């Protein structure tokens, strides 16, 4: 059930939601778990205890090509490209050069701006 | 000088701003660099080249303080304490456990709502 998008992100949807789409200028809450290919979780809002509330046009280009195609109170799996990611640079953490990203997403709410 | 809070947080204004400071639930467009102690960058606005937009009740409790004293258009340098940073939890990455962090904050915007 991986399926692949034009700019090589893939995805599976785990459940499906019934809300609206945000698009980029719009406000997103969301729960999320990032993981490697190793299995190593580099960042949740499980650790923080709360959900996380960002503009969609501030996260990585592997989310803001996701997040515009889930319908709110859906939770897909997301396979990141590093170039949708960090790409060659290594950012602040286990994350290295050209790291492949995996991340759980759980979109609670949108919010338009 | 370097003034500090009860909380523990410590900041030194680099340059005085007039305008609005921003609220617990207002967004807020920054510009910064964040560094450890040694001197190890780990973010900035720069490595992306593009100014950084969010909500103020959505980051570290050192920066959530510290941006509602900022008059927008002035430049400080916080010091974070772990326990107003990432605290105890280590980011897994570079950052580490119980990590003193120090932001150059460049306060452009405020949003409100």
């Amino acid at each position: 059930g991986v399926v692949v998008l034009p700019s090589g992100l893939q995805y599976k949807v785990i459940n499906s939601g019934n809300g609206v789409k945000p698009g980029k200028s719009d406000t997103v809450t969301v729960e999320y778990t990032g993981r490697l290919i190793d299995g190593t979780v580099f960042d949740s809002t499980e650790k923080t205890g709360k959900p996380a509330t960002f503009q969609v046009s501030q996260v990585i280009p592997g989310w803001t090509e996701a997040l515009q195609l889930m319908p709110a109170g859906s939770t897909w799996e997301i396979y990141v490209p590093s170039g949708l990611a960090y790409g060659p640079r290594s950012v602040g953490g286990p994350i290295g050069p050209n790291e492949t990203l995996i991340f759980k997403i759980h979109l609670i709410s949108v919010k338009k701006s």
